[PDB]
């Protein structure tokens, strides 16, 4: 039932400790890159980058953009998105770290570089992807 990319969900109040984000779609065939980007205004709390083909490798790319300035990226080989196949990615607040599972294997953590958790008050998702559901809830 798709939404058109990119697309831009709301997160009234920013984020806090337990709550869950749930994105279900498909990558297209022959995708270069997924993108989630949790912002506080211009800044990018968490940057979520799946890249299909850097220097002929798949790696996740982790980082945060400070006062338009990229920080120290972390990097993960674990790739588990393929080119023409339904996901699902699960991003959950915990107080020190966004956790992340795709189709319900955990996959990395991330710990909080941005503190002010309540400002965090946008999920930007870009990139090869059709776009079928993107909410929240409470656990
Ligand atoms: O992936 C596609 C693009 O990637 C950036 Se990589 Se530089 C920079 O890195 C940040 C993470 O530290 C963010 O992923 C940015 O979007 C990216 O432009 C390079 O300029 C090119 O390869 C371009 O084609
Ligand atoms: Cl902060
Ligand atoms: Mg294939």
């Amino acid at each position: 039932g798709p939404l058109i990319v990119p697309y831009n969900l709301p997160l009234p109040g920013g984020v806090v400790p337990r709550m869950l984000i749930t994105i279900l779609g498909t990558v297209k065939p022959n995708a270069n890159r997924i993108a989630l980007d949790f912002q506080r205004g211009n800044d990018v709390a968490f940057h979520f980058n799946p890249r299909f083909n850097e220097n002929n490798r798949r790696v996740i790319v982790c980082n945060t953009k400070l006062d338009n300035n990229w920080g120290r990226e972390e990097r993960q080989s674990v790739f588990p998105f393929e080119s023409g196949k339904p996901f699902k990615i699960q991003v959950l607040v915990e107080p020190d770290h966004f956790k992340v599972a795709v189709n319900d294997a955990h996959l990395l953590q991330y710990n909080h570089r941005v503190k002010k958790l309540n400002e965090i008050s946008k999920l930007g998702i870009s990139g090869d992807i059709d776009l079928t559901s993107a909410s929240y809830t409470m656990i």
